[PDB]
């Protein structure tokens, strides 16, 4: 899984989960398909190195990239746009690893997908590997070290005797998520305890939410990105959920899907912002 780099000379020899590539030092035409790593390009001030972004799903907090050429959205990738960009590096995560072999036949292709078993070290590893390509380890490391400092302050104020449920809404169905899921940060990094123990979505309904009776419900609404009419606020407005501690104490928290579901915490900007979003809610 983890990312290792050996300095040849003009270039690095980089091994990741999917394979090995000859990527040059200071690549100047980069296609980026992971949104978290695109916020990490912005943090380290490398906007001009980015030649193409997936503009279909481009979040509010990355609209400084709205006029980069589009190479698609996160599901469907435009090979003929990526192709005409003559990039020297393409960066992808899990949603594009389907196309690993075809993108590799165009350019060195770096996988930077997160490991939900080891979020912090795989996150730190992705950020540093990228900064290593441009010689910005120093700047990245102090930015990581800030994030770690904000984490410890978020933990301080966590009340250990309270439990949380994480759920995702889709059309009018609901799914539960736990530890080491794609949303596991809340449990694994910030240490908020889970109401239930269950494998890495899990289909549930409102009676399940009540017999569990969480103090917090963190809600990720997929409907927005999917372009559906319905919303989580509508779905969770029933008399079963109204009886939970979380409802009675107004601790049903709608998390920003652009952060939690699209970038998934895989950037310097997004992770810091997500830690603060939880901090202010469990406060
Ligand atoms: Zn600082």
């Amino acid at each position: 899984l983890p990312i290792s780099m050996s300095d040849e000379g003009d270039s690095f020899l980089v091994k990741d989960s999917l394979g090995e590539n000859k990527i040059p030092k200071n690549p100047s035409k980069v296609v980026i398909l992971d949104l978290g790593i695109l916020d990490t390009f912005d943090a380290l001030k490398l906007n001009d190195k980015v030649v193409g972004v997936p503009a279909k799903n481009l979040p509010k907090y990355l609209q400084q990239f709205k006029n980069k050429p589009s190479v698609g959205g996160v599901q469907q990738v435009d090979f003929e746009a990526i192709n005409a960009l003559k990039p020297d590096l393409i960066i992808i995560s899990g949603r594009q690893s389907k196309f690993y072999d075809k993108l590799k036949e165009i350019a060195p292709t770096l996988f930077v997908g997160l490991d939900n078993a080891n979020f912090l070290s795989s996150f730190e590893n992705n950020v540093l590997s990228v900064a290593k390509l441009y010689g910005l380890e120093k700047e990245a490391l102090e930015k990581i070290s800030d994030i770690k400092n904000e984490i410890e302050k978020a933990k301080s104020i966590v009340d250990e005797d309270k439990k949380a449920l994480i759920i995702l809404t889709n059309s009018n169905k609901i799914s539960a998520f736990g530890p080491q899921s794609r949303f596991g940060i809340i449990h694994d990094v910030l240490g908020i305890n889970a109401v239930d123990e269950n494998i890495k979505g899990k289909s549930i309904n409102s009676e399940f939410i009540l017999e569990k009776n969480p103090d917090y419900i963190f809600v990720v609404d997929r409907n927005v990105i999917l372009g559906n009419k319905e919303r989580a606020q509508g779905i969770l407005d029933n008399a079963l959920v109204a009886k939970t501690k979380a409802a009675q104490n107004k601790k049903i928290i709608y998390l920003d899907p652009e952060y939690w579901y699209l970038a998934s915490g895989n950037g310097l900007e997004s992770l810091k912002t997500m830690i603060l979003e939880i901090k202010n809610a469990v406060k």
